[PDB]
């Protein structure tokens, strides 16, 4: 759990401008978060570019948890292996409120972080599902309890956070 160059923004909330999966390949954090869909089918976003860096074995694996499991919830997570990037990777469903999903359910997405001491995680809901990010970012610092490691991939996104937030 190596991070180097982050933000301090709250006593458990830290940022960085940076790719998630350069992230993992440097610290080999104990949990990386994805943000997945409820199918698990990692097709872009942040979700994409961790299943292209495990070579498809995250999307064979996960597919492998539907067959057996069922689809997960809005709002919910499941374990499953972090492959070459992580110890495990914590995948989690935000609304999509592009789609209709509730908004508050980010608060439910958040709080699964909470069963792990440290966390590598993207801001959810801030791709395709069309969150405001700063909200995000807000339900993410009332609602995370644990120490987590929010990794940005957008230099402009990343200064308005900082911004809105100090
Ligand atoms: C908002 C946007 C800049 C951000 N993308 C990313 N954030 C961190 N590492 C990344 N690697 C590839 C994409 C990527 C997303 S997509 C869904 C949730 C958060």
């Amino acid at each position: 759990n190596s991070f180097s160059g982050y933000l301090k923004l709250t006593d458990n909330v830290y940022i960085k401008n940076a790719d998630i999966v350069e992230e993992a390949k440097k610290v080999k954090p104990t949990v990386v978060v994805n943000a997945a869909n409820v199918y698990l089918k990692h097709g872009g976003g942040v979700a994409g570019a961790l299943n292209k860096a495990t070579n498809n074995a995250m999307q064979v694996e996960s597919d492998d948890y539907i067959a057996t499991n069922g689809p997960l919830k809005v709002g919910g997570s499941c374990v499953l292996s972090g492959h070459n990037l992580a110890k495990h990777c914590l995948h989690v469903v935000g609304p999509n409120v592009n789609k209709g999903e509730d908004i508050q359910l980010l608060k439910s997405a958040y709080e699964n972080f909470n069963q792990h001491e440290v966390l590598l995680a993207p801001l959810l809901s801030a791709g395709i599902f069309g969150a405001d990010p700063i909200h995000s970012l807000r339900v993410c610092v009332d609602t995370v309890r644990t120490n987590v490691y929010l990794a940005v991939f957008d230099k402009n996104l990343y200064d308005k956070l900082v911004s809105s937030f100090l």
